[PDB]
């Protein structure tokens, strides 16, 4: 059980980083989530003299939303699975026992978020896309892949470039906004930039003296 | 009369966002401005019998000449609504209880602030029009629309862009000062932003403890 | 004497400011450096050794490049820094004075690169010619002064805003050094003013 | 022995500025198995407590540890794209066009460099865009450089502030 909890920590991680991507890019396998999912399932079996009236007290119903299959285009039904998360965040006090895992609980948030926006970028850069002005042409342009285009690898490793170098002040150039929603979403990632960079590099700073 | 504070906060803010905007952008709805008028009347009225003398000499000549019409440059002269700032400033006292309001006001001056670079920005702009060196000429040239122009949602999207990358000092490298206003203006911005973060948005973690 | 002290730090952040830009640029008004030198003789008359002695010597008959010599009256500054650090905010301002001094400094010493390598596409001051419809004599002392001090100032605070960036193997070793320096510096700086703040 | 602990501290700054700089650059086997020469820095990392006196002396061997991070991250970098240039794609190319000798090409001066340039500015966060990541292997290094770029500005700035209060 001492394990477990780290176990479903590395299981909600893993949904966290496969669950936006595979709505986002992977939309137009499946035994990796079905076994995460059968351990969900599991864990919240094992989670329930009686003890249920205890869980179902408004923690049980959070998980129930997040447990069950789609099964009956839709990959925006099965990206409720990112409701996990809670699960990590009702138990942050034992996760928070030593000063390494904080930091890094830190990168993986930060990886987290980096990702998540990288996945947002690309939407918003691929619904446009039909209506040489997107980001996705200069990428083509860029590369020797006149937009068929480029792979999903190369779109996916560009979007998470530029929003790690968004995020991290650097502002290489390659790749800059240049409709106005992704104008607005690039102000949008500057103040989240904003507000996780200070907090997050502030707590390394005061955690490695430490 | 207790929650009245909060609603004149939010009209100060709503009447410092609308106000630079209209007469950087839109000199070329009133209805609300004139509600808002109305309301900050009432409430100059409300200020007021041993009472008002009180301040019928402190603040009494801001507030008067912040309220007073010049309808009969009028638009020039309607941007004497600024002074409303003040109200925030002497009555600061009651909006830094929490962290939560105090975490809400830094965000909206670091917007603040950032609308109104970006409205002198356009305003430095639209002065150098008639004279592709120009950034409005570059912003047409590349978003498609040669110089007509730009709208005027394209041109204030790319204003609080591009305040916003050089205050974070990112800089992302599409839009860049080509004229010796411009370079000035960018230093200065330079150095506001600096300031900002090296003030505020550090020890933001310490911040948030509160 | 205070106020004398004040008028003596303002002398010496003008000619600061104006002797690395009369080096630079101007070579290849009279009047002001007369008077501020009068003055300074004025003020070690009535100060009443050596190293005020060696800044203040009259070149008379490059001249305009020895006169960087004159740039040793800091120290003077430095001295007398029981009244500077005082409470208030003349802490910070003289903080930010001596970052734009800074960045002075190395706009100054940027041109001086830029023009060593201008008789021989290649190099910002073709490029910025290029840019602001001047092509290559080109841009006016003005412009050039701009450019420098904009580019300058966004590389010591990393907006880099690609507009101007270095092409050549001096211009490239030379932002290496700024990079250095400006971390050092940035690091210092907006240390000590983040820690004065707190008042 | 006080004199002694400086001069080995200069040999094995020197060893480790050099011989990644070898296996980079001037390769044309040996000198990838030379390079297990990098090792040798436990003893400055065991006598670190030693060289912890003075705030000076902890300012410069950071100021020492950001230098030899950069360099060891250039010569990574100029073997990343030396592994492609072979097969307008990569920095190599588009940094000849730049600098005038079409790919000859730039010579090794130059070569190290642009590397160095690159990567302090991606350290410090500058991105000048004089020169960007155009492959997946560069963009992936560009994303890694970041975050230790990053880190060691946290960490030894950090320290900086600590010291000039002191
Ligand atoms: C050349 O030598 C050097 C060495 C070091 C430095 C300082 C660089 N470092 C210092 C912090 C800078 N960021 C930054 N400005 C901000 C302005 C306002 C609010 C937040 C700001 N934030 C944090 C931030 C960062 C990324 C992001 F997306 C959003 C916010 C930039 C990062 C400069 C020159």
């Amino acid at each position: 059980k001492a394990v477990w909890d780290w176990l479903i920590l590395l299981l909600v991680i893993y949904t966290a980083v496969f669950t936006p991507y595979s709505a986002a890019f992977l939309l137009k396998l499946a035994v990796v989530d079905l076994i995460v999912d059968i351990m969900f399932i599991v864990d919240i079996l094992i989670n329930f003299g009686r003890i249920a009236v205890h869980y179902f007290k408004g923690w049980f119903l959070i998980d129930m939303v997040a447990a069950i299959p789609f099964d009956l285009l839709i990959g925006l039904l099965k990206t409720a699975r990112l409701l996990r998360l809670v699960r990590v965040a009702r138990k942050l006090d034992r996760y928070s026992e030593y000063g390494a895992a904080v930091l890094f609980l830190l990168m993986c948030t930060f990886a987290l978020i980096a990702h998540w926006l990288a996945c947002i970028w690309y939407a918003i850069g691929n619904m446009e896309q039909p209506h040489r002005i997107g980001w996705l042409h200069n990428l083509g342009d860029q590369i020797g892949k006149p937009y068929g285009g480029p792979s999903i690898k190369d779109k996916y490793v560009t979007a998470l470039y530029f929003t790690f170098s968004s995020l991290t002040s650097v502002g290489f150039g390659n790749v800059s906004p240049n409709t106005n929603s992704e104008k607005i979403f690039s102000i949008c990632v500057m103040l989240i930039g904003s507000l996780m960079y200070a907090s997050i590099f502030g707590n390394v700073s005061a955690i490695i003296q430490r």
